[PDB]
């Protein structure tokens, strides 16, 4: 590789990605995490939060379409949506493409980070924060949910894995959190979320934990170019099986809502739910359920742990 | 990050993978490429060829099942099979799992590398080289095919990308090479192959390989799968003149899997079928690609990981 | 090791220095070289030129004192001084500390780089560029000297190694360049310069520079000092036709230091003298070296960090 | 840099050396530390102990001549020598070159490591272990010294810096240890040692600690190519000032003892004791003295610490 500026990205405890930085646009520290935003010749702008890549300019459409539309499209008519996380503004951008959306509330803990995105990541938000239907709330998701009582048709959880024992993210991955979320869902409501990278137990544990809160839980996956990783996601609902696709339905909705998709197609979306034998077994055998009493977290070595926070 | 032994693996001109080595099993240089085999805590043994990871002990089953079975299963009764590349022996291993196979010819240019696999990579070959149905040929697959008139039902191409202008392997990625391969296929034959990483923002190797193959075969169908140990989404393809290789029936593939008592750890009939469902961006990249590699102007991979063409010799 | 921003610095073909960057101050590319200036926790601001560290905020005083004072102090009364290179402005700074100096001409080819120093590296120049006695010339030092007939008492050469065959700076390391420099020295003049890293097992750049200078000057004396921020032992040299630059007296240098009220943070009279005492292996390397860089066959540094010669143009 | 096998060497908390490995000769773990021996094109064979380079084939003569001869040459007639550390066998090799040496005892804690050197590092020992005057003892230096009562003309300490709070090396860098060493010195005896890297407080602390045990302590330094570092060393004695060089004396001894030196010369040896203004100030201002009660160690960030072991 060429000499020069590079960022050392943690991927696993045995593999590290060294990404070339052409120029550093912004780097700093908020009261919640460190951030690094740099120009790369391949993926364009890259945002690092702490030690892990958070998003890249040229592949984020894949991640955000994958994260948002399966839940939005499986819901016959989403009017009110709640986004937990998604600080770059792109999750909101995709949510706002559905014409039935009347209100989209985004709740994020780090206001300073959101400001970084607003000023240096216009490629992501593309003016979504200034949409009259959008409402930004800087606060702790649980705190907000515990206080508020408004309900939603769709809730999109776009958070980072609870890696690290002292990581407060642990409290956002417990069965109680998912029940709190479910409490804020209108009848027929669906929840969509990024559920950790998949590599030969974060995703299976999250799937199992969510299943302790919802009747129907369906894992789906997609390779995210800029992360160099296969990521797991899931849809959850008590009102119906979100992955029981009826012939032609998803396709009809995409056309009807005039969604401008660059990555997904109706058939590709449904194919994301077709899982390989090894993943199915991992999901099937998982027994750990994260709880407020004993919140699960991943060790630096990538192991599933559980004990009081 | 920690201190210790690591391997700096080329991925792209802007991204490098630094893999921790627990201990080095073997390293060396054949007249064709450099090789390194080491123990990693996450993926077990890792084989590096020159500057790129070639295979991983703990995830190779995913790569080899993906590479081999779609072609083998789309064929109603594969009896004669040709393997180009696959020096580790795992490709042959998967081919040999099909009881209809009577003969499997494997031709690869680097005999020394094959020897390293035989000695240090039993996890891959699992004895496949010694199968009575297996015939190992160390030679240029192109010279071998022109010098022979044997026919095959299925041909699997398992080679690394042709990096570098001076790389003679460029001649194994031209339209006349694929035409030569097609000339050795029985009437209902099918070719299956690994067709390069997919990273549309960086380069279009996969679409160039697909476009080149389309110039030699009537029906060409790309499929993809994420290879864990490579940290890359890989493209593959099925090609045939006799039929649209992706015009399945989940039912028929399922029945053939059961019939042949195929032991699969990654693929299932429905997942195999789903690999052929592509996203909009990949479809567009495949559709718009115009580069066709030919003996006159063979394509190669530039140090920037881009597909480029230039007159040979 | 930790995750975060780092700079991969070239040191040798087999050793690379990975330096943690706290934050990046400036980075860019002039028509001559790439530059990067960043904050490091250990050495403060670090300036990288292309792929090699050029200077460190916390240790530059060691490098600049070592580079400048031996020549300036061996001269009884340096009034006119020429500086070739030293774009940061710290070389000029040290030259200007000598109150006998009436004029200091600095010629460097990269004006944009000098501008980066002026704006982001005040720790180095400390206002030297604005000294009434300082004259800044942006130009090829060779074209400038041939186009002028001014004379100097001391000449300091502060340039990076000429890496690469196509590097026009190769012409600033030939015997005719040093002869040109000698042609602009007053009768008792002396030339002092940084003469490449010393790493005898890897290459002989320093001995090649010394051997080349010996072909233009009667008396040539190498001296060395370890530069903390470079993690390398560096060679330097003093050259003159008028006297053996190392035929000191600790007493005289001490008196000149006191006389000129030189504020030194690294050197002392006895330490400066000791830099000229070399070990057996270095002496032998210097003695046996036969390579003489000339305009006809200028020497350059190969990608393997070796000194090689080849006919120009 | 080229892709390939590399070793990540800690140097400081902000600088890391990535050294290319052409081939790995041997790698493993003893009950005391990890070891990595590899071929490098520049320095030849390189031995890594834990995370730091211990020695390189093509530059070790510089380190070992620098470590051994100043103490040996400043002693008018060394007959009995004690080496603490120096497991590669090269320290013994240099000591054995002095014809007045009748006995040289080498004490090292890691017998398995010594075996690694014997089998894979012949370039270092060059048969020195098989010299009739050599005696290898595998044991804890202090334990050995506390039990034994034999005395020596010269003691050479070739140990690694006490970096890390739990590092047992701390107990070999206390004023009590140096007093124990001094107790095993014949009258007129001298002690020579590697005293840590020098970089803008390990060396100054060791110098100060040793001075709390010996009347005359003289620091000297030399750049060690293979370490990419300036290293500090020191000579200590109660009988005389080891650095008060009388004209022509060192030179006469080298000739008289027919020493085959490749790096040192009499004038260069004496020049190693000429220190720069900044180093002299650091040595002068240092106030920390390592004690058995509160053994000093260096923090991962390179800071001088002191507390009970």
């Amino acid at each position: 590789m060429d000499y020069g500026m590079y960022f050392f990205e943690h991927v696993t405890p045995y593999e590290t990605l060294v990404r070339r930085m052409e120029r550093v646009i912004a780097s700093g520290k908020t009261p919640f995490q460190d951030y690094f935003l740099f120009e790369s010749k391949g993926f364009g702008k890259v945002l690092i939060l702490d030690k892990d890549v958070q998003s890249t300019e040229r592949d984020e459409y894949i991640y955000h379409e994958t994260l948002v539309h399966p839940a939005m499209l499986t819901h016959p008519e989403p009017k009110r949506v709640l986004i937990v996380g998604g600080g770059e503004g792109a999750t909101l951008r995709e949510v706002l493409k559905h014409p039935t959306v009347e209100k989209a509330v985004m709740v994020d803990i780090d206001g300073e980070l959101v400001e970084v995105a607003k000023r240096h990541m216009p490629e992501w938000h593309q003016g979504a924060f200034d949409d009259p239907r959008a409402v930004l709330v800087i606060d702790d998701a649980r705190a907000y949910l515990e206080r508020t009582e408004e309900r939603y048709d769709v809730v999109i959880i776009d958070l980072t894995d609870p890696v690290g024992e002292d990581n407060p993210a642990r409290l956002l991955y417990t069965v109680e959190f998912y029940r709190l979320v479910k409490a804020h869902l209108n009848p027929g409501g669906v929840m969509g979320m990024q559920t950790g990278m998949i590599l030969l137990r974060v995703h299976p544990v999250v799937h199992r934990t969510v299943r302790e809160a919802f009747r129907y839980v369906r894992s789906y996956k997609n390779h995210i170019p800029g992360f160099f990783l296969n990521f797991g996601f899931l849809l959850a609902s008590d009102a119906f099986d979100p992955a029981a696709f009826s012939e032609g339905v998803i396709e009809a909705r995409i056309r009807e809502r005039n969604l401008a998709l660059r990555h997904l197609t109706a058939p590709y979306l449904e194919a994301m739910f077709v899982l390989p034998k090894d993943l199915l077994e991992a999901l099937e055998k998982e027994t750990m359920v994260s709880t407020d009493q004993n919140p699960f977290y991943v060790t630096p070595e990538g192991e599933a742990r559980q004990a009081p926070y």
